[PDB]
């Protein structure tokens, strides 16, 4: 004990002799020294008071007993470190570290498994509370008690204030991440159900979102008077991308179109009345705002709305017979491929309804085959030019031939094509339902759409294992050969023969 005692004292000495660093090879203990060593020299550059520094003088023996004793003592003190540097400032926080040796424990834990965590931890330290309670940290909420959870989330914070009801959603977030990778890393939950989670998760903030953003334009503005003889809002946000089809990671963005079905001659019933329309455009406005605004916690999430009808060009919000107009006389097919993966996340019956309805009609279209063989094909290739990583050494799982997004356009070009003879293959837009129904309405042979299932499913899921390794999403060619094998042969089946 003393030892340790020791090594934080002599810290700038950076001794080679310690028994204590003993079981690390020479450069590793070379590191560790180092890590120390430096981390001493920023408390007399950081200039902390005395609280501080004689919680930093109980707390760092301990620290770094733990630490430095694992086999990875050198990245995990490194991630450990930059997560104090960070703190060193807030003597609260270093109080709860020293009178709760079970939560420095999970912090040690966790940040030698995951580096996604360590810099999460070390961005929002707030999030130290749920290292307190190993029952709830390794346990992730319940997929449909999300909401609830939200709830209960946001009962002490006054519903007057826009930006504390900001900060609590990206605290909110951010705690629910956290237990997500940190089940993941446990095996506490399956890496099979990560994206669920985060999906289910979004659909959550979605929720709170819009309602945050309602009550703030009938404040404004009152309702848009249309609303009568109806249940709900008269508002609808549609998923694209992976939110859409169930796919989201750790750090994604939302694919986010937003619809109403309000007339043109509907007015809000404050005094200070506006178009329904215009009501509606503010709405998207806000909601915007409310997603992507930075406070002390954060961005919520990044919104992508480039899908919406005109892309940039178009308005922020389409009335749902403009988008049928438009997606029945106007898209291409590209768009239409986009769309088998577009569902509706908020809205109401009716126009769930509406969008439902539309997007059946343009799925069952009928198509020339070969022609869009041809321009799904033509498409994919032109993307891969672009996008994902260019070496030749390596596989982007997303981008390169054999890997997620050819799994996908597979999946899209099937259902564009045989949606007509067979309508039952719209009723899901995600890309392990989609197989699944391939399968039932004898487009695709069994074997080969549950083996695209598990090629699917086990590449998005290395997505996940990459993100909590801070790695990017690119891996050595000798990686998953049988997966792209099966890709390219499907690829090579369906889109060039």
């Amino acid at each position: 004990s003393e030892q340790w005692r020791e090594l934080w004292q002599d810290a700038l000495q950076e001794d080679d002799t310690t028994p204590v660093l003993a079981h690390l090879s020479e450069d590793d203990r070379k590191q560790v020294l180092t890590l120390i060593a430096d981390f001493r020299k920023e408390l007399d550059k950081r200039t902390i008071g005395p609280r501080g520094r004689q919680v930093l003088d109980h707390l760092m023996p301990h620290l770094l007993s733990d630490v430095c004793a694992r086999e990875d003592a050198a990245v995990t003190l490194s991630r450990i470190t930059a997560l104090l540097v960070g703190i060193v400032t807030r003597t609260t926080y270093l109080e709860l570290l020293s009178e709760f040796p079970a939560a420095l424990k999970h912090l040690i834990s966790l940040c030698a498994a995951s580096p996604m965590i360590a810099s999460q931890l070390a961005r929002y330290p707030l999030l130290l509370d749920e290292l307190l309670d190993p029952n709830t940290l390794y346990q992730p909420t319940a997929t449909d008690a999300y909401r609830d959870e939200l709830r209960q989330y946001l009962l002490r914070v006054p519903e007057d204030d826009e930006e504390q009801q900001l900060e609590a959603l990206r605290q909110f977030k951010q705690a629910q991440l956290l237990r997500i990778a940190a089940a993941d890393i446990a095996g506490t939950l399956p890496v099979m159900k990560v994206s669920d989670h985060l999906t289910w998760l979004a659909e959550a903030m979605i929720d709170a979102v819009v309602q945050q953003a309602w009550v703030q334009m009938v404040a404004r503005y009152g309702k848009p008077n249309h609303l009568n003889e109806r249940e709900g809002r008269g508002f609808a946000v549609v998923g694209y991308g992976k939110l859409g089809g169930w796919e989201l990671g750790y750090s994604s963005d939302l694919d986010l179109i937003f619809l109403h079905d309000c007339p043109m001659d509907a007015m809000t019933d404050g005094e200070r009345e506006i178009d329904g329309r215009q009501f509606y455009l503010r709405l998207a406005q806000r909601i915007m705002h409310l997603f992507s605004t930075r406070t002390s916690s954060g961005i919520l999430y990044e919104v992508d709305a480039r899908l919406r009808p005109s892309g940039a060009a178009g308005m922020l919000v389409t009335s749902a017979e403009a988008f049928a107009d438009y997606q029945k006389n106007e898209a291409w097919t590209w768009e239409h491929q986009a769309l088998v993966r577009a569902r509706v996340v908020y809205g109401d019956p009716q126009l769930t309804a509406h969008f439902d309805a539309v997007r059946r009609e343009i799925m069952t279209l009928p198509r020339e085959g070969k022609t869009l063989q041809t321009e799904v094909r033509e498409m994919r290739e032109k993307m891969r030019a672009h996008l994902g990583n260019k070496h030749r050494d390596r596989f982007d799982i997303k981008a390169d031939e054999g890997g997620i997004t050819d799994i996908e356009f597979i999946t899209q070009y099937l259902v564009l094509r045989y949606a007509h003879e067979k309508p039952k293959l719209t009723r899901w837009s995600d890309n392990v339902r989609i197989l699944e129904l391939l399968a039932q309405n004898d487009i695709m042979e069994e074997q080969e759409a549950m083996a695209l299932t598990r090629a699917y499913t086990t590449l998005r899921d290395e997505l996940h294992h990459l993100a909590l390794q801070e790695l990017p999403g690119h891996v050595s060619e000798d990686c998953f050969t049988a997966e792209r094998e099966l890709v390219r042969a499907s690829w090579q089946k369906w889109l060039v023969e």
